[PDB]
């Protein structure tokens, strides 16, 4: 599914994100904005080294998620990279804050560095109670 702006906030505030490590909910919404376009079924193979980037925040499978055709792989998050393409997010949130947990935090995704660091994110969060 692809979320609404507002809704996707609430969905990400409920299930314990805003602040994450430090994370603002802001944050997260222009990392999942940047990286997918708030769309769950989001997928972009690297053909260069042949992993694959899962759902809404495009998580990658050589770290991250079993997808049992990647090289070399681990599955740090302990999930079928399958469960990262559900329109119900909790897994693909579990996912993400294990990612953070690592000691990049956030900065394990270059789309965040370009789209979202040292940037005014407020709009990402205007008007949606949270
Ligand atoms: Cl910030
Ligand atoms: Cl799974
Ligand atoms: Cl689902």
């Amino acid at each position: 599914k692809v979320f609404e702006r507002c809704e996707l906030a609430r969905t990400l505030k409920r299930l314990g994100m805003d602040g994450y490590r430090g994370i603002s909910l802001a944050n997260w919404m222009c990392l999942a904005k940047w990286e997918s376009g708030y769309n769950t079924r989001a997928t972009n193979y690297n053909a260069g080294d042949r992993s694959t980037d899962y759902g809404i925040f495009q998580i990658n499978s050589r770290y991250w998620c079993n997808d049992g055709k990647t090289p070399g792989a681990v599955n740090a998050c302990h999930l079928s990279c399958s469960a990262l393409l559900q329109d119900n997010i909790a897994d693909a949130v579990a996912c993400a804050k294990r990612v953070v947990r690592d000691p990049q935090g956030i900065r394990a995704w270059v789309a965040w560095r370009n789209r979202c660091q040292n940037r005014d994110v407020r709009q990402y969060v205007q008007g949606c109670g949270v």
